């Protein structure tokens, strides 16, 4: 029927007897009661009974050559759903909807039942999850470890356009996709006190909770590799407080552990730090167990890798070092030695608020011999500060894990850079800007540590399962090689001015905004012209990716359009989307400033259907993977040195959307492939911020010499946007003019005029689309199989393979 | 092989594939990994496949038959385990036997890997599940509905002597049994106020917690019905409490509802009316829900039986009120006449500290619609009693059901014989208690109202399944009918001077009694000889069921072999096992000091194997099911007047054990059945007793005149028993000698020399066994098939049936 596979006639028949079996034995349910949940449930089960196979089938080769294993250590996991992805990878999509259509059932319906699986915030937690595609598709003993939370992300209402959190009890109905893993429960301590004695120190008096494990099979693309991801769930040990009822209802206290994500401003909470060091814990005597079934540690270095994603496993350094040292006895040096060798560090951030500084006396009680070792690793990595730079007293405060003031602090970052043999940026300006900025001292001292890893995104998730149309066109002119080589869509150049091509390219983007336009309709009662450019931001709601500057641009069209009614513009949908953090205000008030101006747009007789406002709510891996086939302007204008990389960006040039962006994180590497003629760059360059701190920003300037800015502001200030509550914006107007540490302002007319290019290249429906093909061709290098390729060979010394597996 | 059903070449091939189905696809498992609590529950699912083909089925046919349906309300299931008894009831256990045999495993140690559903605590929580597979063996349209403790029964450790809780964590594993149901999940009100309106009163502002079913299967015996059992478990609404990270920690709070079973004295704790009021709502709903899929309530008494299993569901009567009033708009004489022929009551005990009275401030907080409704019933029902006995002042206060003091409360018994048309006691002697003294007045008025049932015991799990020996050696001689129809026992009479028999009966006790001695050494390490007489008492803890008693012969035993060591005693081992209530100080006081006899009598050189005292640890359905085969003396020994009914006596008979008791409970209708002359009879009956508390009881009187008495209180006073602690059992001894309601030393002369008499059977073993033969001959009378079909008749209407549903 597609690339979705072949639907032969003796697998459609199994399909159709086992998914009959699921609904008898397994939901226990006869046909006249079933509900669409109850045939999702069946269809999963059936489609879980053709993992299995592989998967023990998997882990039993990987115990017999006994390959080096690589543990991703990550404290967020952003899945999304997997019910169409384990179709996908295992070619059996065809035939399902072969053998549900023969059930007279419609099996996009039925997708539509599976509750994302939102253990992540955003960018750092979805990358997590295109790196198990990859290292599965790339034939690597990989394991993903973090923590089963019980509630992953809010989920966001709007209510009076208000952003309103619900807990997302994303397990409710039950998992089909994890195993449970009681058998294999790990202790882990906590508090207590250090003990020295005649051989070593000990970890004595402790309270300990139990890591239960779960497991989620990883299926790689079309190789029958299946990889595992572990998560922990934290579970009270028997004898817990052990008046009697008392003491049974307190176990909640230590199941705390596992119970909700942290929505993403560092905030030093006692739990986050439990849930930290517990991933750490537990994940470790894994790997050590797995390692001793392959003592002599000198080989540890050879059999395991460890990829510490960002700083929230870093305590992943101290617990190897006191398990070498006080369990395995090991001596510090060649434990150090061993420990480095084996850690890998990825730095996702240069925003100082995000950086992990733990406050010495919470781990003075929580963890005391980590501290110890934390502060011997800090004693020794300053001794060889001092020796390669004698004299220099300011680089050793510097350089110090223990930050000094009002609390004394443990700086992780500093921590994660001294025990690991790498440490990347990701992509090439952040890793840059680590060298040359925030790290500069640490690549001095260690330049052959610093590397960069340029992000990607799974082209399996972010094409062939979103976007079946356009995967089926690249596929008829080129193959199905590019599924797992994405660097094969640079052939698409050769079809640029291929009138069949181009029909068929912007034929596909057409059916995508007349199918999103239908689900806004029918899910949300929302309408809007499929005729218009549908522009959209959706990412989470942060000052640095300003938002509000798209806001501004939306009341420019607005107010221009009042002032010449009469004037022919082209038609926009603006869709804006994603969650604020609980307790970020700001954040919270941009989401309603966006709906207010919606409010206005929306019901203005004179604007019509030339200019829409929609807030997209509560968005989500299932909703990207709607509106992104369905956008054609894909919205990245964060401050040029503030987003690292972003990943949005990359799956829209990926659907054939037109990139409208500032000089930052991925989009430079992006317009550099495709050619800076073919997206459209604006705004300050990272130069031109330095210089405008040097010289220091006044945004009043900006309001006194642009008066389509003024004539905003002023109308913010007013009350033209809330009638009801005149000063309602005083808090945005009041940063704007005075706090705005994004510079708004300065980048608002070249991002104005560069719109108005954006809108006259639409008016010419055959030369977007020429340049739309211009960006999916190059679109290659952002596949995460190249990002994990890199990996691979630069950081876990090991080899990627495409070789199948025998089914 | 045995009474074990067929073992057909089709049956055992088909099981096996099955199974490793199951280890396979269910438990993502290979055989070289695989533990023996995987193939536990690769078994126990290939067997639950067997049930769910005939609980749809049953279901279905209740659906399209529409009989009256019987709701059996408890706060208690004490079901044991859950493998065996299903292949019994099912005709599978030879096959299962065969097919796991052939795939190398051994059946009988997968079945100790199963761990006991334990959520009750004694003998009410063990009928209502005797009670289930009765209903379902009698095939009617019966459902069993409770709450789904997280933990059940704590697991007793003893340490040094001492009791020792520790959490029973069922569900660690999973239960393969229970299909959550959680599209079936239904609110339930807490809190709030009453509003009063134009029609009728509103109960608003109230909390909302979650009740989500959990569907158990209960099979009949080879009639392929299968009932259900659903327990209700407590989930938070999604927006509870809805900083952001408390909010969903605080989920907790309303979750704490099923989280733990309450052990067995009346304490007025606010979580346990929670779990009261809990299981009433869910369940009223959902027996209304099922109704109006029969709107007329003139037939709801037509097709709804509500049992209420204790006082524990009392709220019934005024939750059914409260929704036919408020909610259905009904009348309140209407809808009284419905609630008083819908509902039954079952009364438990005569001890008065027993006796549910909640705090009036409690319930006017917690459930303020339903105090108004019990302030109504109450004052209907006093006008009522005032018109039949007019004058009669202290009547009206003896019968109200607000208790006047200190604190206002409820009496829960009152409101229950109030607002039911039938009140049953356990026994007929307990049931003649209940009219004659306690519920007098109540009697008076409504002197059709009381009935007895007497209680039974299921001979399925308390005979072919722990005892599969007696089952055939049975089975031989008449049939196999007498398994659901246990009064065919009775032709075993013809057989009582059959030498063949005689020897059979106790050999298969022999067995009986060295398999148990091996499980003592394998799982303990503790050494017992099997030729001596197995002399046991196992049960709850309480002064009431006076082991003390037990333990002032064993003392005396104990001295006279001192006295006399060069004497012939017939040797004996005596073992005592039962959990005590956790604040509860006597009862632990009394688990010490049996320890504290044994850590004397067993390590005495003089006494040799003659005398053995064994603290059986960790009492518990499953363990019930090793002893009482192995036992040859039933202590049944509580005061006169306050055992209710007691069912480990009947358990005792069934299986070979012979029985010294009181004329208490269901001793009475026991020894009527055998005949007086084969039962050990002895001490005060009701009446003594009565006449003791007239004179007064004066313990001091017994310690005077009888000098091996006064010889064992001055052991225990001097510290014989606990030579480091010698003051050790002053508590005891204070009791016993001034503060013993239990009259332990009334009894004790006419115990020891009862005792003396077995002593003089247990030397001819022929007439020991002649007497058994009796007893096992007659126990006929107390299979909860005779009790069931007594309730059916007489209380719910309705006809049972041995009829078969098509396989
Ligand atoms: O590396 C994944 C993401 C982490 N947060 C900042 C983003 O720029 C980045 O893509
Ligand atoms: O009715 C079941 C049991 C309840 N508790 C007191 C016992 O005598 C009785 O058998």
């Amino acid at each position: 029927i597609s690339v979705r596979g072949l639907a032969g006639v003796e697998n459609v028949t199994e399909l159709k007897k086992n998914f009959n079996r699921h609904l008898h034995f397994t939901l226990v349910k006869d046909r006249n009661v079933a509900t669409p949940r109850d045939y999702y449930f069946a269809l999963a089960h059936t489609v879980r009974d053709h993992l299995v196979g592989r998967w023990i089938r998997t882990q039993q080769h990987y115990y017999e050559k006994d390959p080096k294993r690589i543990y991703y250590l990550s404290l967020e996991f952003y899945m999304g759903r997997t019910l169409q992805n384990t179709m996908v990878n295992l070619a059996l999509e065809n035939a399902c909807d072969e053998a549900t259509y023969q059930l007279g059932l419609d099996m996009e319906e039925l997708e539509e039942i599976e509750e994302d699986a939102g253990l992540g915030n955003g960018g750092l937690g979805r990358l997590a999850a295109c790196f198990l595609d990859s290292m599965a598709t790339l034939g690597l003993a990989a394991y993903g470890y973090g923590i089963r939370y019980e509630f992953g992300i809010f989920n966001q209402k709007i209510c009076g356009g208000w952003q309103m959190e619900e807990a997302d009890d994303w397990l409710r109905y039950g998992n089909p996709w994890e195993k449970a893993r009681p058998e294999f429960t790990l202790p882990v301590h906590f508090y207590g006190r250090v003990e020295h004695t005649s051989q070593g120190a000990k970890w004595v008096d402790t309270q300990v909770v139990l890591a239960m494990p779960y497991d989620t099979p990883v299926p790689g693309y079309r190789n029958n590799v299946v990889n595992t991801m572990r998560l922990w769930s934290a579970k009270a040990p028997n004898d817990f407080n052990l008046g009697y009822i008392q003491a049974v209802l307190d176990r909640n206290l230590a199941e705390n552990i596992s119970r909700v994500l942290y929505p993403n401003f560092f905030e030093g909470k006692e739990l986050r730090l439990k849930q930290e060091y517990f991933v750490v814990a537990a994940t470790l005597q894994d790997i050590i167990r797995r390692f001793k079934s392959s003592t002599n540690f000198d080989a540890f270095p050879d059999k395991v890798a460890i990829q510490l994603n960002d700083t929230h496993p870093s305590l992943a350094i101290p617990e190897l070092m006191r398990v070498l040292v006080d369990l395995e006895r090991l001596d510090w040096d060649k434990a150090w030695e061993v420990t480095v060798k084996t850690c890998a560090y990825t730095n996702h951030t240069v925003l100082p608020e995000a950086l992990e500084r733990w406050p010495v006396h919470l781990l003075e009680t929580l963890l005391p011999r980590h501290l110890q070792i934390i502060y011997e690793i800090n004693q020794r990595f300053l001794n060889r500060v001092a020796a390669a730079f004698p004299g220099d007293v300011d680089r050793l405060r510097r350089m110090s894990l223990v930050e000094e003031g009002a609390v004394k602090r443990i700086n992780m970052a500093h921590l994660c850079i001294a025990g690991s043999h790498a440490v990347n940026g990701v992509a090439r300006i952040h890793s840059e800007i680590l060298k040359k900025t925030i790290f500069k001292d640490f690549y001095e001292l260690e330049p052959h540590k610093f590397q960069n890893k340029t992000n990607g995104i799974t082209p399996r998730r972010w094409l062939v399962l979103c976007n079946p149309g356009l995967a089926e066109i690249i596929a008829e002119r080129i193959g199905e090689e590019y599924i797992s080589d994405l660097d094969q869509l640079r052939k698409l150049l050769s079809y640029v001015d291929d009138e069949a091509f181009i029909r068929d390219v912007a034929k596909v983007k057409q059916e995508n905004k007349l199918k999103f336009a239908a689900y806004l309709e029918r899910e949300y009662k929302v309408h809007i012209n499929p005729n218009s450019l549908f522009d959209v931001q959706v990412k989470r709601i942060h000052e640095y990716k300003r938002q509000l500057l798209n806001c501004l641009h939306v009341i420019t069209l607005y107010n221009r359009i009042k002032k010449e009614p009469n004037k022919f513009v082209v038609p926009r949908t603006v869709m804006i989307g994603g969650k604020a953090a609980p307790g970020y205000h700001m954040a919270k008030m941009i989401i309603k400033l966006i709906t207010a101006i919606g409010d206005v747009v929306n019901h203005d007789p004179v604007v019509g259907d030339r200019l829409r406002v929609i807030f997209l709510e509560n968005y989500r891996v299932s909703l990207a993977e709607k509106v992104i086939p369905a956008a054609d302007l894909s919205e990245q204008i964060s401050t040029a040195g503030t987003e690292a990389s972003g990943t949005g960006n990359m799956k829209f040039m990926l659907n054939g959307a037109l990139t409208i962006g500032t000089m930052d994180g991925a989009n430079v590497e992006m317009a550099e492939e495709a050619g800076e003629e073919n997206f459209f760059i604006f705004g300050m360059r990272v130069e031109d911020v330095d210089r405008l701190d040097q010289r220091g920003y006044n945004a009043q300037e900006y309001y006194d010499r642009i008066p389509e800015l003024r004539q905003i502001i002023e109308q913010l200030s007013s009350g033209f946007f809330s009638p009801k509550q005149p000063d309602l914006f005083k808090d945005i107007v009041n940063m704007l003019m005075h706090h705005d540490r994004f510079k708004v302002f300065a980048d608002y007319e070249e991002y104005v005029k560069c719109q108005e290019r954006v809108s006259a290249l639409y008016k010419n429906p055959r030369e977007w689309t020429r340049m739309v093909i211009r960006n999916i061709a190059t679109s290659g290098k952002f596949s995460s199989d190249r990002t994990i390729a890199q990996y691979a060979r630069e950081i876990w010394g090991v080899e990627p393979s495409r070789q199948r597996l025998p089914a």
